[PDB]
């Protein structure tokens, strides 16, 4: 199909959704980048998808309908859950764009989250499927995990939400490596969790690995642990994640893998994306996302930040000793912040 704008499309529905992107790009995402509205984006694809819950419809009560635009139809009920902390904003940045193209929230929820992705040096070329009715009803509360929740439970959640694996858990985390923490610390906002937000890469699974041995901000806040690096925050899941035995190989396998890192996350968001839907029922409109852009420079795809080496790692994976990285040059730098979305 050729659209109106001379761009051609394997289906002719898609070519709508070019105008959401033109649109988006310029006015959410400030000209293509991979910053705090493209972050945020990316986490309400989770928090929108994640509540469901065939364990609950058993015991007879509505478990949520997946990825299905609830977050933002019943933002009143669902931004006001604990998990949710900080999507009200979110949600408030986004759905005039629904409004005014006229598209499902579930649709424009994922479509934001894969081109927020495809703004981000060395992403995977993200899928985007049609066809998410509005939701019912809001999603019940407890379904979408705390940074103070266990591994066991965690497992236990997405394993009844999707029927993930404990891998595949890993591999959703992968989203850590473009992301900041606004709400944590209450003295700061926007800690990124790796010292490369703008970029999707390892350092996410590189940075969590070594010995916590400060506080970025101030101490005392549930659900934060110590970091191994000035300005970047850790949270209690992804410090435990990479250290459980169950993940901890996992967790240290995207390390220098970016082909792994890729193939794996695009995988995982198109499902994701897809939780309490029918993929036979979806159009495929994948062509409408723009092309992925390659990390910019030529250093190595993963690396010990200045000031770290390998001896600050803590080696959790009994299989398969982390791997030797270069160190680049310099005294250490402090991650700098990522300031939120200013409504
Ligand atoms: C165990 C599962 C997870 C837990 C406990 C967790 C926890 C957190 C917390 C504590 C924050 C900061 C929120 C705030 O301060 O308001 C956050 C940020 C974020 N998370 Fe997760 N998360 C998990 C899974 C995921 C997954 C699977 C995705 C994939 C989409 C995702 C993507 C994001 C992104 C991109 C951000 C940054 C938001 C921004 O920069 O504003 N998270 N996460
Ligand atoms: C990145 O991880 C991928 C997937 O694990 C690795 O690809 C496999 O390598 C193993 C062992 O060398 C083989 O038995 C498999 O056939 C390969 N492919 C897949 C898709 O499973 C690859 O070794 C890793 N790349 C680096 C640079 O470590
Ligand atoms: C440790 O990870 C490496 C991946 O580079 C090897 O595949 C090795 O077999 C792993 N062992 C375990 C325990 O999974
Ligand atoms: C170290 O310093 C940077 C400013 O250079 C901050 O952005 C960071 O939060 C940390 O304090
Ligand atoms: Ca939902
Ligand atoms: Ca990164």
């Amino acid at each position: 199909a050729t659209c109106a704008n001379g761009k051609t499309v394997g289906d002719a529905s898609c070519c709508a959704w070019f105008d959401v992107l033109d649109d988006i790009q310029a006015n959410m995402f400030h000209g293509g980048q991979c910053g705090a509205e493209a972050h945020e984006s990316i986490r309400l694809v989770f928090h929108d998808s994640i509540a469901i819950s065939p364990a609950m419809e058993a015991k007879g009560k509505f478990g949520g309908g997946g990825a299905d635009g609830s977050i933002m139809i019943f933002d009143t009920i669902e931004t006001a859950f604990h998990p949710n902390i900080g999507l009200d904003e979110v949600v408030a940045m986004q759905k005039p764009f629904v409004q005014k193209h006229g598209v499902t929230p579930g649709d424009f929820i994922a479509f934001a989250g894969a081109v927020a992705l495809s703004n981000c040096p060395g992403a995977p070329q993200m899928n985007f499927f049609t066809g998410r009715k509005p939701a019912t009803q809001p999603a019940p509360d407890g379904l979408v995990p705390e940074p103070f929740h266990t591994v066991d439970q965690i497992i236990a959640r997405v394993n009844d939400a999707g029927e993930f694996d404990e891998l595949e858990l890993v591999w959703m985390l992968s989203a850590h490596s473009v992301a900041a923490v606004n709400d944590v610390d209450p003295t700061v906002q926007g800690l990124p969790f790796d010292s490369t937000p703008g970029i999707f890469d390892s350092q996410f699974f590189v940075e969590t690995q070594f010995r916590g041995t400060l506080f970025p901000g101030s101490g005392g806040n549930q659900g934060e642990v110590e970091s191994g690096m000035a300005g970047e925050i850790r949270i209690q899941t992804d410090h435990t994640l990479a250290r459980d035995s169950r993940t901890a190989c996992e967790w240290q396998s995207f390390v220098g893998n970016q082909s792994k890192l890729v193939d794996d996350f695009q995988f995982i968001f198109l499902a994701l994306t897809q939780l309490g839907q029918d993929p036979n029922a979806m159009t495929d409109c994948s062509d409408v996302i723009p092309l992925s852009k390659p990390i910019p420079g030529n250093g190595p795809f993963s690396f010990f930040p200045p000031g770290k080496s390998h001896s600050d790692i803590e080696q959790a994976c009994a299989e398969t000793p982390f791997p030797s990285l270069v160190t680049l040059p310099g005294p250490a730098t402090s991650v700098a912040r990522i300031p939120p979305h200013k409504a």
